[PDB]
């Protein structure tokens, strides 16, 4: 988890930002415009006595006050997660039916947005997205003593400094049994056969969200021989996928489209069996991975291009 130069800098930058920031309070924000949405909608606000432009995240919830003060202590967690590879935090409170959740504003958006413009992402452009995930992962893991519970597209942020984060990994107990929707589709077999679940089933959630922005679709079920002409040239309810995950093969990439090393790469972190499947140290030095490290690969410039930022 060492940092160069620019990336200390930058963490540097964003606490001394922070720190002028003071108590967060209803009154104090202007919103812009709408990011998403979910069991909340994310507006870009204007937080206007400090001039930041930031993501705040609504979540409407009616709760008596004992509830709301236990959420907004378990919350004050995030401001200790400092890292490159995590989504800056501002604060949290409660105003009228709603907790806000306050965080650096990522200009380029979530990955299920970055998919949807691209249509599909390169397999270069992957190899930092993974290092960013293994790094955050790690980072959550090795400081904080926590899992993520939540990888998916829709929850890695990308800039375009060329930065890509996690966001939304559950920080408060309260939060979720208050709540208890978001999907299960990204959920590893042990976690949905209800089963032994660590980091392990974090590797899955990344290993399935890489082969949906890699083909451009839902990787579930499996492409047929026509579908893959359509892709590369060369319905499912939510229950019946679930029991597909727990029940079939895994997914794969396609071969002759994808090196043989992302291929190995994705297989390993989606093994059914979570003691076969890599675990974070072994993905830091898989072939992959060391060599999407040495490529000086331009994500930045690929991202803005590609969703017209600028
Ligand atoms: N979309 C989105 C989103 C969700 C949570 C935090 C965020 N910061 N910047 C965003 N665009 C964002
Ligand atoms: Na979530």
């Amino acid at each position: 988890l060492e940092l160069d130069e620019q990336q200390r800098k930058r963490l540097e930058a964003f606490l001394t930002q922070k720190q002028k920031v003071g108590e967060l309070k209803d009154d104090d924000f202007e919103k812009i415009s709408e990011l998403g949405a979910g069991g909340g909608v994310v507006f870009k606000v204007s937080h206007k006595p400090s001039g930041l432009v930031m993501a705040r995240k609504l979540i409407h919830l009616e709760i008596k006050p004992a509830i709301r003060n236990q959420i907004i202590r378990e919350l004050q967690v995030l401001h200790e997660c400092n890292s490159p590879y995590i989504v800056g935090f501002y604060g949290a409170f409660y105003s009228d039916g709603e907790i806000s959740i306050c965080m650096e504003h990522m200009d380029g958006g979530s990955l299920d947005q970055v998919l949807k413009k691209a249509g599909r992402i390169p397999e270069q452009i992957l190899g930092k997205v993974s290092i960013a995930v293994i790094k955050g992962l790690t980072y959550l893991r090795e400081k904080h003593k926590i899992m993520h519970r939540d990888v998916k597209p829709s929850n890695i942020l990308v800039n375009s400094r060329g930065e890509i984060k996690l966001c939304d990994f559950g920080v408060s107990g309260q939060l979720i049994d208050s709540m208890a929707v978001g999907t299960r589709s990204y959920m590893s077999p042990e976690r949905l056969q209800g089963t032994h679940y660590s980091v392990q089933s974090d590797i899955w959630s990344m290993g399935l969200s890489l082969v949906e922005m890699a083909v451009g679709r839902y990787p579930i079920p499996p492409p047929d021989a026509k579908e893959l002409e359509l892709m590369f040239g060369c319905p499912m309810a939510i229950f019946e996928l679930l029991d597909y995950i727990v029940n079939e093969p895994p997914p794969k990439l396609p071969s002759g489209v994808f090196s043989l090393e992302f291929q190995d790469f994705v297989n390993k972190c989606l093994i059914k069996n979570p003691a076969e499947r890599a675990d974070l140290k072994q993905l830091m030095v898989h072939a992959f991975i060391k060599r999407s490290d040495a490529e000086e690969v331009d994500f930045a410039g690929w991202l803005c291009s590609t969703i017209g930022l600028n």
